[PDB]
């Protein structure tokens, strides 16, 4: 099976192609952050919208949400969202899904296929929001480092986030708890 | 709350201090790999040992299993396992747990405390094994890159892994599925 190799190979997939970064980011670091953000958003959403989400499936979906970029590489959204490329890249992403996991036990094989082809719309939407939050946070850290080239990136991500908070109250709550002073200049928790 | 800041601050915590690495590894990359390994080990263990594990708690424990290293930094095991430092570092790790998460909702606060102070012994043991597997895998990748300085590291980690496979059949199965040709020289799945 290639599955363990793929998990480590995600470190070789860079994000933010074409932008100067003070800190280079790979898909594994991004996915770690998306898992944690997805968990936090889930807890907030459960309490506000009065429900219980299946966190096993949510966390596993977040964990593997970008695993196909080991084949496609990471195509930045200004490129992937172009009308010329939008549908073909989703079709390509779908082709990678249907091919990735071959030499496994049916316990793993079925469970891996279930995760990749997940049709739980709410879990997909939570991870999509977590994905946007993480992109915003990265842009905040770069700006904080002094990277003027991410100012316009932070602004458009922040504008899209603001609009999402008007429609998803759990995102507004997340914004209020964490995204108003981010990152922290004083990491008091270290001392 | 410092929780979101801490999630990103784990990128500033390096592993393998005092060893030459061709690729520098941080706690976020390591934790991503441990989450995925913990999931795979859990599926194998469930099938072999005839049970169902609560994967929500397992994955969340793996996710945060090294979060206290944002305060302690990452102390390598030859140092932390010295008889002089063994108990004090665990006491220190415990002090960090009881202090980390302050300004949260009780939904988050209680859930975060539950995860950190988890007393499910089996979940702790799965993550401990995943942690050893990840260390072995890192050592395999470095050796594969040509890093002769990790040969003796790979050997001792491999020896400890071999002994663990004699006592935990799900680890032997994992070894048979993934750890016999690792990493792959031919990443055929990319093409
Ligand atoms: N303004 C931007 N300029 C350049 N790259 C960007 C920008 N915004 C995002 N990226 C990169 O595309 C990746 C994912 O972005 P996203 O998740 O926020 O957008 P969607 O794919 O969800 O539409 C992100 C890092 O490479
Ligand atoms: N032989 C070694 N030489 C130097 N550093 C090591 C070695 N083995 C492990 N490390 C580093 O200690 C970290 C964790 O190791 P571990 O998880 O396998 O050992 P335990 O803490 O579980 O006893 C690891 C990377 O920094
Ligand atoms: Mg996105
Ligand atoms: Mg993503
Ligand atoms: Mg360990
Ligand atoms: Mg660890």
């Amino acid at each position: 099976s290639s599955l363990l190799d793929i998990i480590y190979q995600l470190r070789q997939v860079p994000r933010w192609d074409g932008s100067f970064q003070f800190e280079k980011e790979d898909v594994s670091q991004h996915s770690f952050s998306v898992i944690a953000i997805s968990h936090i958003l889930c807890e907030l959403k459960e309490t506000l919208e009065g429900k219980k989400i299946n966190k096993e499936k949510l966390l596993l979906y977040a964990l593997y949400h970008d695993v196909t970029e080991v084949v496609s590489t990471h195509i930045i959204s200004p490129v992937k969202k172009n009308s010329i490329l939008k549908d073909p890249f989703n079709a390509f992403r779908e082709q990678i899904k249907n091919s990735l996991f071959d030499n496994l036990p049916i316990t793993l094989s079925d469970t891996l296929s279930t995760i990749l082809n997940n049709n739980d719309l709410e879990i997909q939407e939570i991870v999509e929001h977590a994905d946007h939050v993480d992109a915003y946070c990265k842009s905040c850290i770069e700006v904080h480092r002094g990277n003027k080239d991410f100012i316009s990136i932070q602004r458009s991500l922040g504008d899209k986030l603001d609009n999402l908070t008007k429609e998803y109250p759990y995102l507004k709550e997340f914004q209020n708890l964490f995204l108003k002073d981010f990152p922290l200049e004083n990491k008091n928790y270290r001392y």
